[PDB]
């Protein structure tokens, strides 16, 4: 079976280095690439670097991600700035898109005395985590194995939102276009409530209900947007707390 | 929703420090405090330091734990003396009280190059293990999340006792007051065969069988109390080697 | 209950050293020993070092005297040691991996996530350090808690290789379990010399099998070899350094 995979991560996380290591001379300027694993023929897409789906390169990556084109994503993460990198990781995982986290720059992490508990991160993200040193090629045989074994991400609980935030997000979600997966509709709901403007273009006509939703939320919490951001940071921090000491 | 959490740990593990970090000035003096999480309003109780549940401080904590006042416990554990601190941990988990182990003193354990594999510990304990990192509020952050996600401890076997010890503590448990849960009744029977005074008071009519129970045990094994302590030390040393 | 446990591993792993501490003896570093765990009286069989499947330890395994094995593995040379580890687990022999020589690995500065290895192997992994006796408590406890290995997929072979190994196994002797038969048919396609002794009826299908594979993959024996290398190197990169 043929597969389409997008490389997604922060700028300077090692995406191109990984792209070259996997494809080499089998590349075309979007930048596409071809390689073959044991079971699959792969098309690899070098998406432009981004910190958050929320900025000319940012919009290119975002629309592609939401389209549902690629079967699987290789989320390239810099191990030496784990916290900052995990914001994008969490977005992809909250969106329910099949993910493999490629832990890159482990040699820099090690030099800076940063140790990461791989399995513990995997347990909390709910997807495979593969250590990598892309410049030396170390870890490639493991990443290919992960692709062959790729199942759906564990439906593990990522962000623990206040219950009224979930109620209002699902209320907004049930009104967005039918062709969008519920998991993506709920996330878009959250985005809108937080103040993400660009997020409205994908929410169809649900934006009309936004201002009244926040009015309702202001009766049960001090600042709805603050509570969203709080819950998200708590998720990132709790991961780093257990995973990286 | 109101939750009541008790802080239990060895002397000098950092209970009050964590108590003060969680509650701030929302505290009165026993020392009780107040702090909120995403889903709950939490009442935190700072219990006295004790090495075991087996002076007054041993009874104060132990009587509190068995009273069922607390919905769950935060077990503050010194990371720089893991083996010493885990005896209490093993006891709470044998009791079946919902526990969250909080690893404190990360700085000291760093000084003497101690590394602990957190998830490996969690798996063998059956409860979450939360490091108390102070940078960027990571510890408190993770602790609060664990409180909102608290459930019953995982039913993983902890200590491996010899069969006659299990059979004997089991029969004693079948005799104790029916207003106490079974898992607690089994643990009480285990403590009695070791020779605990505080247990026999809780045990009631079970203490009438103790002499018969010990005698019956004395045929197969020479010393039951030692065998209980040894199996507990075995389990603790076994955990420490796989985990650090 | 009585149990027979065999000590298997590479040459110079601490295999005989572990035999000395578990039993209560001292030997120059096949001998039998005796020790009692909490629930069992255990007969411990020390075997000579072997990298693969030297002929001394080879027979003791593929016979059926032992109920469980203690696979002694050097932590300083994990990648080298795991080839045998993988063999025992692909055969589905109940075993407890005993990581030894951790003081040497720590001196060379190598860190291992023990539970991440254990999850991938599907069996208990116990850190030791024999000379400075440490993991003896955790090992005895692992024996008492013995059970079947986890049905986790180890090596990822190409689908056509699996089809061939399957069809060979279906005609193989009935007395041997499926997991042992599937491994043998897969050793035949790689070209294992001392395999036809157990193949029985599978030899009259071996010639046609190879030709059916070579029509759709350019080296069946190397793909078997490559897949095993990939599996070991994947495990090592995710777990160590
Ligand atoms: C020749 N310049 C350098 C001198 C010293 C150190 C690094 C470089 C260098 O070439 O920078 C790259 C590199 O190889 C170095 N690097 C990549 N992977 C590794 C790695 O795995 N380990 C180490 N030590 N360094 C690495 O990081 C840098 C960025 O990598 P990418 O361009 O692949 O990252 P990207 O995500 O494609 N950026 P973008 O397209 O979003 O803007
Ligand atoms: C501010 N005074 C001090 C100056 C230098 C060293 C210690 C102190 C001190 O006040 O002692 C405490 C402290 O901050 C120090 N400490 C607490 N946490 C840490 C910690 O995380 N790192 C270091 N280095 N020291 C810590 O430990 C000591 C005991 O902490 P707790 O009272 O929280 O422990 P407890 O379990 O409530 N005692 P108890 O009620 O069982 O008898
Ligand atoms: C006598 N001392 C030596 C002098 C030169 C080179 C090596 C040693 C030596 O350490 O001998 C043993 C030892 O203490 C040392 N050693 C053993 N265990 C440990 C160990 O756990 N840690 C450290 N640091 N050293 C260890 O290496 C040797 C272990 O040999 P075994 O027979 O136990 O290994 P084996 O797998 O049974 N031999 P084989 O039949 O498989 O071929
Ligand atoms: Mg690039
Ligand atoms: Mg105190």
């Amino acid at each position: 079976k043929k597969l389409t995979i997008g490389l997604i991560g922060n700028p300077n996380s090692g995406k191109t280095t990984l792209f070259n290591q996997l494809t080499g001379s089998r590349q075309r300027v979007r930048k596409e690439g071809q390689f073959s694993t044991t079971d699959h023929q792969v098309t690899l897409v070098d998406l432009p670097g981004t910190y958050s789906l929320t900025s000319l390169d940012e919009q290119i990556a975002c629309h592609y991600i939401l389209s549902g084109d690629a079967d699987l994503l290789i989320n390239v993460v810099d191990a030496s700035n784990l916290e900052r990198n995990l914001y994008l990781t969490l977005q992809l995982l909250e969106l329910g898109i099949p993910c493999i986290v490629a832990l890159n720059m482990l040699d820099i992490a090690e030099k800076q005395n940063i140790r990461i508990e791989i399995d513990a991160l995997s347990a909390r993200l709910g997807c495979p985590v593969i250590p990598l040193v892309s410049t030396r090629g170390r870890g490639i045989e493991a990443l290919k194995l992960a692709i062959d074994r790729y199942k759906a991400n564990e439906n593990v609980e990522l962000v623990h939102y206040a219950q009224p935030l979930l109620n209002e997000a699902d209320s907004l979600a049930k009104v967005m276009p039918s062709d969008i997966p519920l998991k993506q509709r709920r996330w878009l709901g959250l985005q809108m409530l937080e103040g993400d403007i660009y997020s409205r273009a994908y929410a169809g006509e649900a934006s009309q209900h936004l201002d009244a939703a926040l009015a309702r939320l202001r009766n049960e919490m001090d600042d709805p947007a603050l509570h969203i951001a709080d819950a998200r940071y708590q998720c990132i921090a709790a991961i780093c707390d257990v995973v990286s000491n």
